């Protein structure tokens, strides 16, 4: 399928132990890849002060479009030094690793894999 319907935990970002998924654009996509696929990965909705506490290169979800069966349509964009790999709508958030912190909410998306 190109699309799969994934219900994304929503950490608070003090409690996020593993602050990003690598150390290049493309392993950071391609990790967050592998733990959205794996049921592994969790969502950081972004404020003030939320990006400076997690690590670069950054993984966004991202409005794809203007959402079925309660599903946002998203999809991934990196950013390294300011510059993003992908081009899509507005920020739904920060994907990092799932460890086990207990989430404030959940994020039913529709992620284009």
């Amino acid at each position: 399928k190109t699309h799969v319907q994934l219900s994304l935990p929503v950490l608070q970002v003090r409690d996020v132990l593993v602050r990003g998924f690598g150390d290049s654009v493309e392993e950071v996509l391609s990790e967050a890849r592998q733990h959205l696929k794996d049921g592994t990965c969790g969502l950081v909705e972004v404020e003030k002060g939320v990006l400076p506490q997690l690590e670069q290169p950054y993984v966004f979800i991202k409005r794809s479009d203007a959402a079925p069966h309660g599903h946002v349509m998203v999809e991934l964009v990196a950013e390294l030094e300011g510059i993003q790999y992908g081009r899509s709508g507005e920020t739904l958030g920060v994907l990092v690793p799932h460890v086990g912190e207990i989430p404030v909410a959940y994020r039913k998306v529709l992620l284009r894999k």
